[PDB]
């Protein structure tokens, strides 16, 4: 059983994410803000970000900080925990982040979608790493694991893929079926659950398994967005319908 959360006012919104306390926060594509929800409440809260432009990817690390991708002004930028100063990551040769992730030493991930490639940024590095994907097209989704793999969404190839902490070769995972996919996310366990936007649907592949399993939700209309928290709730963006659905 799925349940709608109390988020209010939506357009088009695109990334998810959710962090340690349940908190769940939405890119609000449509309207230039991100928004969040802790969890039990029914009031939401819209994060003091300035001149954003096209949002879509949103990121929290384990200290609350907030990173979103903006489309416009093509830029990754960073709302700094307490001060809520914002200040732009110092990425290079960008065109168009699609995503952003961060891992548990506060390296920022992002995928370029005009240059269909990943690239990383240590925190408070000059140094930008472009990780060995290949052959990617127009990557839309990232997601890191606690062991630091990394898994990406191949938008324009029907695919996800993974780099796994410490390989220099990439893993197409067994997904099946999907159409133009947008998000991606991965839990504890090393499920991976990628939101499979031109059909309407959820799907997840647990670590070492070749069977995916379409998850449980109904009425989902062009989604986008996707995220799990540790307990197992995916939480999903519900582009087309304006709204966040999630399910335990």
């Amino acid at each position: 059983t799925q349940t709608v959360l109390p988020f209010t006012g939506l357009n088009t919104p695109s990334g998810v994410a959710v962090d340690s306390a349940g908190t769940v926060y939405v890119t609000d594509h449509g309207n230039n803000r991100v928004v969040k929800l802790a969890a039990g409440s029914n009031t939401q809260t819209v994060l003091p970000f300035t001149g954003l432009n096209t949002p879509s990817g949103v990121a929290v690390d384990s200290a609350g900080t907030v990173y979103v991708t903006d489309h416009g002004n093509n830029r990754v930028v960073k709302l700094a925990a307490g001060s809520n100063t914002q200040t732009v990551l110092p990425f290079t040769g960008l065109n168009t982040p699609s995503g952003v992730a961060v891992d548990s030493a506060g390296t920022v991930y992002v995928t370029d979608h005009g240059n269909n490639r990943v690239v990383k940024l240590a925190a408070g590095s000059n140094t930008q790493t472009v990780l060995p994907f290949t052959g990617l097209n127009t990557p839309s989704g990232v997601a890191v694991d606690s062991a630091g793999t990394v898994y990406v969404t191949d938008h324009g190839n029907n695919r996800v893929v993974k780099l796994a902490a410490g390989s220099n070769t990439q893993t197409v995972l067994p997904f099946t079926g999907l159409n133009t996919p947008s998000g991606v996310a991965v839990d504890s366990a090393g499920t991976v659950y990628v939101t499979d936007h031109g059909n309407n649907r959820v799907v997840k592949l647990a670590a070492g398994s070749n069977t995916q399993t379409v998850l449980p939700f109904t009425g989902l209309n062009t989604p986008s967005g996707v995220a799990v928290d540790s307990a197992g709730t995916v939480y999903v963006t519900d582009h087309g319908n304006n709204r966040v659905v999630k399910l335990a």
